[PDB]
């Protein structure tokens, strides 16, 4: 459940967060699912996605 | 590799990506990994990380 940074991270939008090797990060049980990058075949467009919204075709 | 759509999403941010119901979209490979939601024990912040870049413990 409980999770170690293994190098640091700087933010890059106001959602992500900042951290630091070492520091313990614990998983926040969440309505949208993991984040996946995706791109679009219908419309070209690319970026990240909440994966509950989609399913396999 | 392909998935579809259930759901209207707006974007919220730079980089997520807005789509319409029935799109199809194809997960892009990532050095970051999936995105989950954390909160960090160390600094009390809490945002999206990059998975590749943490481990359990």
């Amino acid at each position: 459940m409980t999770f170690v940074a293994l190098y640091d991270y700087e933010s890059r939008t106001e959602t992500d967060l900042s951290f630091k090797k070492g520091e313990r990060l614990q998983i926040v049980n969440n309505t949208e699912g993991d984040w996946w990058l995706a791109h679009s075949l219908t419309t070209g467009r690319t970026g990240y996605i909440p994966s509950n919204y989609v399913a396999p075709s």
